[PDB]
C-alpha cells in the first residue's frame, strides 16, 4: 500500500522488532517484499556498511521506509504501463515481465563490481542503483508484486535466479545475467539448459518459490560481512532469528540451503531448546530427497563443511562421496563453473589438507582413524568416481592432470593393507564410471602406480617420447 496495518510497528528500534514486523507480513495473505527488503537493507546498511554513530540497532522510523518505498512503486508504476500488457486470465504476459525486467536492468548504475557485498537488498537498488546478479531477479519479483502481478514468482537454482509465471505458473523467463562474460539471455525460457541437463539448470529441479519462500530468500540474501575478518553480530542475529520464524512456519521445507544456513548459524551461536546443526543439515538433505529429486549438491556440502571443521574425516568423505553421487547424471556444461570449482577446491585443496593432519594424528597413535578404516577409502573411491562418471557425455571436460597427482597423494595415504579390504565389485563398492573401472587393479598395491594412475585418470594416450 503502504497500508495503515502494515505500519503500526514502526519505529522498528531492535532486532525484535523487524522479526515482530516479518511475522506480522507472513501472517497476511501476501507479504510485501519490497517493504521487507527495504527494511532489510536499511538494517544491514547501518550494521554493515557504514557503523558511525550506532549505539545499538539503527532505528527504522516510518517515515525514512515509506519514503523508500515511494520511490521504488514510483519509478516500478511510472516506468511499466499495464494497460500496454493486458492480462488473460489474471496471469502475466511473457512481454510484461521483459518491462519489468528492462526497468529494473535500465535503472543500474552504468559500472560497478557486481560481486560486491550489500548491493543484494532494494535498499541498495533505491540508495546506489545497484544490484548483484540474483539480487536483480528478486527486484523483478517484488516490482511484479507491487504491480499486482500475483503470478510472478522467483525461480532458485543453486547458482542462478529467474521467474516463472503465466498459465498455471508453467513458463519460465530470464531476467538477470549469469557469472561474468556470458551472453544475455533475458526474456527467454530456461528450457535449452533443463534439456542438456547442466548443474545451472537442475535437470528441471529447481526451486519454485511462492511468496513465503521469496521472503526465506531475502533473509538468506543478508550478508552480515563486515569486512573480511569481521562480521556484525546484530546481522548474524537478525538472519537466525528471522530463519527459525520462518522454520516454524513451515516456509523452510522446500529450502534446502536456507535449512543448511540455519545450521550453520547454529553451530555459530546455538539457540537453546533447538535442533542440532547435524539435525539441521539432515534435514535439508532430507528436503532436497523429498522435492527436487535428490538433485542438489548444496546440501551435501554444508554437511560435508561442518564434518570438515570438526577434522570428522570419515563423515566429511561420506557426504563428499554423496556430493559425488548428485554430480554424476549431470553433464558439465559452460556455465556450470561454480560447481567445478568447489569440486575441484574439496579434491585438490580440502581433502589433501584433511588427510595430511589425519597421516600425524595416526603416526602419533590415533586410533579408529578414518585412514585406518576401509569404508573411509570406499568414500574417497566413490568421490572420484561420481566426478568421473559426470564427464561421461559431457561437453566439456573435468579431469585432467592437475588433478592426478592429488589423487595419487591421497590413495596413498591409506595403508595398502586398508586399501585391499575394500571389495570393487561389477567393505563394497560399485564403480559407475568406466575411468574409475579401469583404474581397480592399481588400488591395492603396497606403492600405487603413480604414472599408470594419472594415465588412466586423464585417459592420456601416451608416455614421453625419450
Ligand atoms: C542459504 N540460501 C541460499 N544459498 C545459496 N547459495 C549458498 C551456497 C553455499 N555457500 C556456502 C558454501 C560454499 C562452498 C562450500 C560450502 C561447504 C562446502 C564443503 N565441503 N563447500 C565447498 C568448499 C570447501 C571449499 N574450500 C575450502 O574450504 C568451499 C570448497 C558452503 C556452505 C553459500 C551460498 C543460494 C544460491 C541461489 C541462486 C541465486 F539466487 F544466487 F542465483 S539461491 C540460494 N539460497
Amino acid at each position: 500500500g503502504l497500508k495503515a496495518a502494515q505500519k503500526t510497528l514502526f519505529p522498528l528500534r531492535s532486532i525484535d522488532d523487524v522479526v515482530r514486523l516479518f511475522a506480522a507480513e507472513l501472517g497476511r495473505e501476501e507479504p510485501d517484499l519490497v517493504l521487507l527488503s527495504l527494511v532489510l537493507g536499511f538494517v544491514e546498511h547501518f550494521l554493515a556498511v557504514n557503523r558511525v554513530g550506532l549505539t545499538y540497532f539503527p532505528v527504522a522510523d516510518l517515515s525514512i521506509i515509506a519514503a523508500l518505498y515511494a520511490r521504488f512503486t514510483a519509478q516500478i508504476r511510472g516506468a511499466v504501463d499495464l494497460s500496454l500488457y493486458p492480462r488473460e486470465g489474471g496471469v502475466s504476459s511473457r512481454e510484461l515481465v521483459k518491462k519489468v525486467s528492462d526497468v529494473i536492468w535500465n535503472s543500474l548504475s552504468r559500472s560497478y563490481f557486481k560481486d560486491r557485498a550489500h548491493i543484494q537488498s532494494l535498499f541498495s537498488f533505491i540508495t546506489g542503483t545497484k544490484l548483484d546478479s540474483s539480487g536483480v531477479a528478486f527486484a523483478v519479483v517484488g516490482a511484479c508484486q507491487a504491480l499486482g502481478l500475483r503470478d510472478v514468482h522467483l525461480a532458485l537454482s543453486e547458482d542462478h535466479a529467474w521467474v516463472v509465471f503465466g498459465p498455471n505458473g508453467e513458463q519460465t523467463a530470464e531476467v538477470t545475467w549469469h557469472g561474468k562474460g556470458n551472453e544475455d539471455r533475458r526474456g527467454q525460457t530456461v528450457n535449452a539448459g533443463v534439456a542438456e541437463r547442466s548443474w545451472l539448470y537442475l535437470k528441471g529441479s529447481y526451486m519454485r518459490c511462492d511468496r513465503k519462500m521469496e521472503v526465506a530468500f531475502m533473509v538468506c540474501a543478508i550478508n552480515p560481512s563486515i569486512d573480511l575478518h569481521t562480521d556484525s553480530l546484530e546481522l548474524l542475529q537478525l538472519q537466525q532469528k528471522l530463519l527459525w520464524l520462518l522454520y516454524d512456519l513451515g516456509h523452510l521445507e522446500r529450502y534446502p540451503m536456507a535449512l543448511g544456513n540455519l545450521a550453520d548459524l547454529e553451530e555459530l551461536e546455538p539457540t537453546p531448546g533447538r535442533p542440532d546443526p547435524l539435525t539441521l543439515y539432515h534435514k535439508g538433505i532430507a528436503s532436497a530427497k523429498t522435492y527436487y529429486r535428490d538433485e542438489h549438491i548444496y546440501p551435501y556440502m554444508y554437511l560435508a563443511g561442518y564434518h570438515c571443521r570438526n577434522r570428522n574425516v570419515r563423515e566429511a568423505l561420506q557426504a563428499w562421496a554423496d556430493t559425488a553421487t548428485v554430480i554424476q547424471d549431470y553433464n558439465y556444461c559452460r556455465e556450470d563453473e561454480e560447481i567445478y570449482k568447489e569440486f575441484f577446491e574439496v579434491a585438490n585443496d580440502v581433502i589433501p589438507n584433511l588427510l595430511k593432519e589425519a597421516a600425524s594424528l595416526l603416526e602419533a597413535g590415533s586410533q579408529g582413524s578414518a585412514l585406518q578404516d576401509p569404508e573411509c577409502f570406499a568414500h574417497l573411491l566413490r568421490f572420484y568416481d561420481g566426478i568421473c562418471k559426470w564427464e561421461e557425455g559431457s561437453p566439456t571436460p573435468v579431469l585432467h592432470v592437475g588433478w592426478a597427482t592429488f589423487l595419487v597423494q591421497s590413495l596413498g595415504r591409506f595403508e595398502g593393507q586398508v586399501r585391499q579390504k575394500v571389495r570393487i565389485v561389477s567393505p563394497v563398492l560399485t564403480f559407475q564410471s568406466e575411468k574409475m573401472k579401469g583404474m581397480k587393479e592399481l588400488l591395492v598395491a603396497t606403492k600405487i602406480n603413480s604414472s599408470a594412475i594419472k594415465l588412466q585418470l586423464t585417459a592420456q594416450s601416451q608416455v614421453q617420447m625419450k
